[PDB]
């Protein structure tokens, strides 16, 4: 029997199949199930509020008219040639920015015909989806990225996508992301868009993401922690060396207010508070604090000896107060943050 | 009765249906009834001038060629394979700087015929659509971005663009953007392009977008209020110190003319002033007036005790005069800024 | 009579209409009409030498063989469907660095075919031209941009391009450049390349812009004026005090040469001098010349008393000098920039 | 004998050829060999983790059903217009983010058919491949970079993908990338795909490429080293000037801090650590200890003389002790280096 | 004598014209003559290592089956509309990263067809040529940037490229560069690719480029010039004053670093050493040098009257020592730059 003519009397104007007609055109609506393989993740863009993604889409669908029994070959490894003249489902990604195929050699598509009339259709697909982000707890923060595949024509009485029981969404092995870890748990939600046109199938999957913070504390909590130590200095400082001790005020607040400025690089623009801004805030507090203490020794110690020992008695305080009201403060953010972040897993 | 034969006989060469031929080609104008569906909004770039959407753009029109009664469905779902083969509109944006269509699967299209000839046609858009900016009053401004849907080919005695009775344009649920907020209610106006070639159809939307200043806030008030303050230290240091008095005055001149060159890092450059120019700008006014009031009083110290009291007395009044015109200068720039901006809703 | 067998008979097999042949094979060249209407202007950018525009670019020329007298109509509005099938110049733009044609609905065209044989084709275009810019006198330039329509195939003998009387360039209503100003009037020359494979016909547009130089003036004129003024304090401060007056020559410089570095962010790097490198090196050399004005007085005062009053006489001196040395140098460079920039209009 | 028929007789309608049909259908694999030329190599960007490469993809493989014996020729070098009808391997790159063909004047495409069979087929491509990179030991690391040939449609028992044992990695003469050195050995394993889908035949190649440290040296260890030097200079100047030594122990921290943060401006945020930080960590501490030294001079000076001899003594200590203890650490860190970057070849 | 009829009867079916088959199939090699005119030259950048060009390539060659007599015209004006149907040669630019065609209003080709069979085939194209450059004397270079053609299919026994004796590279009239200039000899290497397919034929011209200097002085040689001599400055602020001269010290410094790291821009990162970092290390070595001598005669003043007017004698022979160590080096540098850059003129 030969190759070439079993896909003519299977399908085309022999047969009368069409392309344009769904499988049961007035029959039980078909259930197309659907899987992922992502063979690639990474581009995850803050300031875009997307993401991109390279994955291999499978979707498994009955066709009656497809149903041979000519060839015992119990699969039929079909070259994509034929792709577009059979049915296939209208899918799409509601959250996609931007989208295209592959044709590095050759187009990038599976199809396999059984005997029941069951299709396997595999394709290889890139996408940029968008993605909302709450940007709240930023060092530390658990982000979600969104997936939605979603029917463009067919309603509920005609399409309905589903997921298998088994692994419905598969990573590659190795894939290590620069920024963030991938848990191995996901959750396939149901969504269904409700459009003045009518209903329409949608299925859902969630994508939940840890920040490293390792670059954060290396970049600005470290060196600001270091930068109001070295406020601290002047307290140690002799009490009458005036340009010394403003030079160790001002500078800070001059390396300060760059770092404040710097820490949100990539951040776009956001009118909530952030937990870095709450850090850098109360650190800047505490070394313009200091130059203003030192603003006031200054001044009490010109009232003209009881105003030099109490001008001295500020500076040995303040030598064990302010590393202590900052201590507290650590712990008021270091825990605070590892109680609430640690709530809301989901 | 087939489903294949049905479009043949309803449209094609039997039929003598030409696409190419609108509905009522010596008759009253072809109606298009318009509407869109914001599936995402973002991308608002300052510098470029334009801004990024993603629609469904829905069109319903009647055809009289079309009307069918030998299915006895009241409607009929058919795929985009046919909507090359039929009269479709020829819209298109004024105001787009760039487009493209959807194919992530097969080719985003919806169409459905109605027995009495009507016609409904959905399509997926991504637009970049310019928009003219007015960068006044930039910390606190009310934007006005554009649409405008307008015929190419056909004039007014051959298409009109129209809007429904019920929600022309339709925003997304839970759709939040990053830098501003738009509002719920919109305007449809009725442009009518009138060039050389003779008149055209059009319609137009507005969306309203408010800024939110929180960022800015956070980044170029803060911490100049806080240089300002820290500048106004030199009053209570030494006034014989003058390395200290002068180190106070030139950092902070020279960490306010980076912050004043940094506050317009996005801005696209503009000929008019912004009120974050005439805000940085009474600041710096400020500061370096500080400094020249030392300039003043280390010359008034050395005229050689009636010059030593007077020296002082600058400081004194300064202690309690500085803070005094800058708080007066705060209620006079954040009171007619919110009666304004107020000011103009549309 | 019916509207789809006309385009048949009008052109085609059965007329021998071919598109390959120009309408006057061997007579007269064909004289094609051109102009523009400017949609969209800008995004233009120094650094690459090019800029943006989105034009409506419709052209008109005679046809004997589309002459028809069978439809009364006089003009026949015709789709884009034959517009492929029909001839059409072969016009090409020489200054053009990328471009593309716009199909967000359908094909962006219109054509008309009238009862004497004319053809009315209309386009919608978005350019990316080159424009060699001079860049002296950069803060106040006048510069010229360029547009050329040349055909690409056929010669003098074949192919003729002109302007109407009537408006060959319109630009939108209400068009407003960010940082330059279009004027009103246009330079329509006729340029006519000679390459070695022959004669090519050719039209050229001007476009005047003139910059804006509100935004250079708020950030490297009166911040380089403040800190020329703020030089000038070293003058009242006290001569004994080496740290200040050492301090206020060295911190002007640190700011100015950071001032100067930024000033040429956007430029492309040109071997010539600008009206801004004259600006800033001669506020440079002033307060240069201020520190080594305090280097001449500190030698000056230690000679071991009439060493002391010749240091102070400098510091009179100089208090009286040197702003009268740069208010002659600001006559004399806003003087001589708006008799020159306002000298070569075109 | 004609060229033209013979593609006819050879191939078609009339020989029965199906280009949809692999050539042994029920039989052995067909054993596909593949060699690649790289033309040019480089854009090898670390933040989106990958680089671009251009390659000579050439593949040879046995078709029974296109072998001939007509023409005397033992070679049939034939143009690329019969390469669509033809069966082709369907290769794709498995770590490819984006590729293109090239067409500047025709199709980038070669193709010989020998008397035996046999087909040879050489194209041109231009990749963009995803490389997993591990930044630890940043200035000095050894990279690999991979290459995936797999089959998309073909199972094992159709398809085999083999190298020769002749070069199947050839690289251009004079090729020199700017930033790396590409090894002169290669290794070619043999990766195998096991999908939910099936099994899949694939190769793989890796490229070892080492970074030129003399960028980094002259950027962030020399001037470092400089700044630690000149942190050093506060030991030789006079304890009791404060100004001067606080001078120069806060300007040092000031640049440091400046050149931390952009010592990682092209790495993507990865939580580890590199050496980079540990070398400017240590210098930091380093600089910083300088400053916590002189304020623990200060402190001691003023008790109130066996106080002042004990504070230069710390001084002089601190002269012949800090460059010890950072000759040690440049040691302990130059040999570290040399030893482990060393070690790990592969 | 009809115009459609003739180019049916010159080739296709009738007359048994193949354009997948070259003129002489079994004889001598097709002889093509090519030739280049630059319209357009800019876009160079350093850091990618290559450049964009737009260019017109014209083609020559010899068709004995396209000769024709019956038409009396000498040449035949041909639209591109058979330009797919005539044998074409398989150009290709080996080092081009990116190129497209021209299609802003028709295709952007021409062809002629003379008496005697020859064919010229011009056509227009973007090119993004990738060249190996050598950054070392970086502010004063001479680069070579590269562009060869080359055949894909064909062999030297098939297809031979050539120049003309007259202009092969002709480049248009007021075509300068930002930043370099373009000689006006060329030379034309005949470069012969030799891979294991076999021999090809290919050709090659060369463009030798100046930079032009006068930026980079304006930017990193004059401003560190002011940067030196303000150090030297310190040489006659009194030896006394300690936080003037350290100020001196570490502020130039402070300054020099920021320079040096951001003279470096552009260039992409590069193992060896350039002329710029010669001359700001230098300059580096020399403001440190002048710091450590104030650390030098600051120990050497406090050794307890001839410590202190040893202590002078090093100020005094400083101040007429660095001007005369640096105008050597400057001696040295701008003899051993203009003696060697004007040697290696190829
Ligand atoms: C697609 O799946 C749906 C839901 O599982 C099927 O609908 C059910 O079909 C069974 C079998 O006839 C009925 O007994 C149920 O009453 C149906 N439920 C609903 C809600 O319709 C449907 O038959 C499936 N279609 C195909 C082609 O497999
Ligand atoms: C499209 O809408 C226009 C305006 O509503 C219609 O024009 C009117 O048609 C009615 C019905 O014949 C007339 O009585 C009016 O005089 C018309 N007004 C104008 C200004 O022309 C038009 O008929 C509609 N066309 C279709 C096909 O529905
Ligand atoms: C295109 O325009 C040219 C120039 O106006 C026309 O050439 C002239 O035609 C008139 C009418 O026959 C002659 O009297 C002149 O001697 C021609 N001048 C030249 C320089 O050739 C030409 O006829 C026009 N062609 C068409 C088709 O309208
Ligand atoms: C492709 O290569 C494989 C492996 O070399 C070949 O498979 C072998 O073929 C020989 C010859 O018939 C047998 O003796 C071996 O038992 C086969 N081994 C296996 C593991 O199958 C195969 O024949 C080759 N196919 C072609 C078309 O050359
Ligand atoms: C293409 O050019 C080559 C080289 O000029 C030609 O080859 C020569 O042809 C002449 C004329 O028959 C012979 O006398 C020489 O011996 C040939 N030399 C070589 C090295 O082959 C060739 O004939 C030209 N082909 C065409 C079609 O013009």
């Amino acid at each position: 029997m030969s190759p070439s003519d079993f896909l003519d009397k299977l399908m085309g104007r022999t047969s009368g199949y069409d392309a344009r007609i769904r499988p049961n055109f007035k029959g039980p609506p078909v259930n197309v199930t659907c899987n992922i393989f992502i063979n690639s993740f990474g581009s995850i863009a803050e300031t875009t509020m997307d993401y991109r993604v390279n994955i291999f889409l499978r979707q498994k669908w009955n066709d009656p008219r497809l149903a041979y029994s000519e060839y015992p070959d119990d699969s039929l490894d079909l070259d994509p040639s034929m792709l577009d003249s059979i049915w296939k489902p209208d899918l799409f990604f509601a959250n996609e920015k931007g989208a295209n195929f592959h044709e590095v050699t050759t187009d990038n598509k599976l199809l396999r015909i059984f005997k029941n009339g069951n299709v396997l259709y595999s394709i290889r697909l890139t996408l940029t989806l968008s993605c909302p982000m709450d940007l709240k707890n930023f060092p530390m923060d658990v982000q979600t990225c969104i997936m939605q595949l979603e029917s463009f024509g067919y309603t509920m009485n005609d399409l309905i996508f589903e997921w298998q029981d088994e692994a419905p969404v598969q990573v590659a092995e190795g894939l290590t992301l620069p920024q963030f870890l991938l848990k191995e748990e996901k959750d396939l939600r149901y969504c269904t868009k409700h459009y003045n046109t009518g209903k329409f199938t949608c299925i859902e999957v969630r994508f939940h993401l840890e920040r490293q913070m390792g670059y954060y504390l290396i970049q600005m909590y470290i060196p600001s922690l270091l930068i109001v130590i070295l406020s601290w200095v002047s307290f140690w400082i002799n009490m009458d060396a005036a340009p010394a001790r403003v030079a160790l005020g001002i500078t800070t607040v001059l390396t300060m207010t760059t770092q404040s400025s710097g820490s949100r690089a990539s951040l776009p623009k956001v009118s909530y508070v952030k937990a870095i801004d709450i850090w850098m805030a109360v650190c800047l507090l505490f070394v313009f604090s200091a130059l203003l203490e030192y603003a006031a020794v200054n001044f009490v110690s010109r009232q003209h000896k009881v105003f030099i020992d109490r001008a001295k008695k500020i500076d040995t305080i303040s030598r064990a107060c302010f590393p202590l009201a900052f201590l507290i403060f650590n712990i008021f953010y270091w825990v605070i943050y590892k109680i609430l972040r640690h709530e809301d897993i989901h």
